[PDB]
């Protein structure tokens, strides 16, 4: 239900309170979580060999890199799903998000259920994209079952 | 074949009787079972009474009572039913509220039949994916068991 | 990887169409270009169905991308992903009204475009199989249900 997921999540949120709260919600549904208060922080953490399974990442990070610049810097050294966190959905922000990631965004106001559900869909989408025989196998099963079923008429 | 009996129930939550029936008729044509609630309050009462649709199509604006966002919150405490919002337009203020109460998106009031049915179908399989995943019930883990029993079953011939 | 999936690109600019076509070729998709919506409609009518259409919201002096998408919908269930420069509300509403498969920013990174193409391609295949019954989730429950009655009979 909210069992222990092996997935590691990196939160990139300058706001200490918003960072810690999101970490809390995820922690409580089973995710291993780390925080970075800046996009630069987050790049060092990923280039220092710690590879998350997902990045929740604010489009506003403050006076350094923003979320889009960090998403690209992260892209240079990794092929990790990035899901953006945003306060609002202005066209200028949505364009920026849809142009660096294929994995969408979550409102920082979202209910808890929404956040956790977007994170699972994102992790499952990414696994799907790293990959036929599924059809063949089923076909074998499908007639081997007919093989057997007819015997015990 | 896309019109076949879907074997799925849809709850339209929509105060305009004319709009609700127009959507019910498209959903029936493609083989869905349909229920209409003219208010959010009627919708909450349907589910907390024990009736569970497979998906909700929720207008974000519902007249004098709860609006669609409120309604969606109220149902989120009773079940995790997938809720797809109906909306006239895509102003950031509206899209902001929709995306904070549902992970299943929205459909334009002006969408075509095919866009409606495909969004509904897609939302239904998304939810089935998440429920299956909440339960360890991944399609490949079923494959291991089904093949393993077919071995066992096979050996049973002397 | 080398996919056996063919993508039709409907784009009035030859440079942009060829830019998109190069990227897709570099990842194993068979690609074909229509410079007008009138030509895309004739390919699908003349019986060349692609696996996905990448169509610019805005084309030439003929049909725009939305009208082209609506025509294709009269004769086919093909997945259509719009190319757009700007997600302004009026534009995003037109897009959301004629396709269930979303859009891509002209300025998207190459990884984003590619990923979106794979997702819309997978999604479309699921809907086709589900609507004709041939999806993997269903066929499992068909084997599981008959394998349950088979072994429940052996269990006696
Ligand atoms: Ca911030
Ligand atoms: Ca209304």
């Amino acid at each position: 239900a909210m069992s222990l997921k092996d997935k590691k999540i990196l939160i990139v949120e300058d706001s200490k309170f918003q960072a810690k709260t999101i970490a809390n919600i995820l922690n409580k549904y089973g995710y291993t979580v780390e925080i970075a208060l800046t996009g630069e922080a987050a790049v060092e953490k990923v280039s220092g060999g710690w590879y998350p399974d997902l990045i929740l990442m604010d489009i506003e990070l403050g006076e350094g890199m923003d979320g889009v610049q960090t998403a690209l810097a992260i892209q240079q050294i990794s092929e990790l799903p990035v899901v953006f966190l945003t306060a609002h959905t202005e066209p200028a922000v949505v364009e920026k998000i849809r142009s660096v990631t294929a994995y969408g965004y979550v409102m920082k106001s979202a209910t808890e259920q929404v956040l956790i559900t977007i994170v699972e869909m994102a992790l499952r989408l990414y696994e799907a994209n790293v990959h036929s025989d599924q059809d063949s196998r089923l076909k074998a099963i499908e007639r081997e079952l007919e093989v057997l079923t007819n015997y015990v008429m």
